[PDB]
């Protein structure tokens, strides 16, 4: 009821609805809502957040409907949104960049393992809690890729221009994982150089091609050292069979170098 909740500010726009700072009008309890004005996307999202556990993904509370509105209920991110922790033209200190990339890893693994692609991976839908633990949000466009150990293609178009793997807009059926791991080089991009290489990954897009031509003299990559460049150079693979996977961004050098906070 608007009896039980006071909305204080919005907090951001998702893929498919509106988030609310809600504060609860007896206990003062501050959580995030997601308001949406409206299907059967809402049932499938409600059933994915019900399966998540994992301290590298968004905590749900649960959900209420009144009428053509329903309400989801999440554990409020104190330290917002890692897109407000990237500094524009500059990104982050690398030792940062590097636990915030090991975080995401962890809630990759995680959501690949009982068969879900996040498919919208981004700095404005990935938080940080009060000690700065990085939590993946947002699963308006999850989706099942695994099912009873068997995988099934993606083939449908979504997610934002910019953090899309090429295969997305040129192939009818795609494999979930190697998207993923793309976008998660995109978020590695611009925490190391506060910008994104390209509008997106299109033979007509220049900054794309002089990426498939190696000019890493150019920004952003000239602003990324030698080590987790080579890592990009692995995870920013424009044929998804031949894109580094998880499992070996994790015996990646930089992956494993010992960074000073
Ligand atoms: C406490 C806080 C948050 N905390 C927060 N906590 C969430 N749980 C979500 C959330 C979800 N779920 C979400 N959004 C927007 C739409 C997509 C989705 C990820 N956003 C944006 C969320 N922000 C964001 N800023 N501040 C403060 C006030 C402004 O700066 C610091
Ligand atoms: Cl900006
Ligand atoms: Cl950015």
């Amino acid at each position: 009821f608007v009896e039980d909740w006071d909305l204080v500010q919005t907090l951001g726009e998702g893929a498919y609805g509106e988030v609310q700072l809600a504060v609860n009008r007896v206990t003062e309890e501050a959580v995030a809502v997601k308001i949406v004005d409206m299907p059967e996307n809402i049932k499938k999202e409600i059933c994915i957040l019900k399966m998540l556990n994992h301290e590298n993904v968004i905590k749900f509370y649960g959900h209420r409907r009144e009428g053509n509105i329903q309400y989801l209920f999440m554990e409020l991110a104190s330290g917002g949104s890692l897109f407000d922790r990237i500094e524009p033209d500059i990104g982050m200190p690398e030792p940062d960049a590097q636990r915030f990339f090991h975080q995401l890893m962890a809630g990759v693994v995680y959501l690949h393992g009982i068969g879900i692609t996040h498919r919208d991976i981004k700095p404005h839908n990935l938080l940080l809690d009060e000690r700065d633990n990085l939590k993946i949000a947002d699963y308006s466009l999850a989706t099942v890729f695994r099912y009873n150990n068997r995988e099934r293609l993606l083939n449908k178009m979504c997610g934002t221009l910019p953090y899309v793997a090429p295969e997305l807009l040129k192939r009818r059926e795609f494999h979930a994982e190697p998207v993923d791991v793309w976008s998660c080089g995109i978020v590695l991009t611009a925490m190391l150089a506060g910008e994104l290489p390209w509008d997106q990954p299109s033979d007509s897009c220049q900054e794309y091609s002089d990426w498939k031509e190696k000019k890493t003299y150019l920004n952003p990559w000239k602003k990324i050292d030698s080590a987790p460049l080579a890592l990009l150079h692995k995870i920013l693979v424009e044929n998804p069979s031949a894109r580094i996977t998880i499992p070996d961004i994790k015996k990646d050098r930089w992956y494993n170098k010992p960074l000073k906070k």
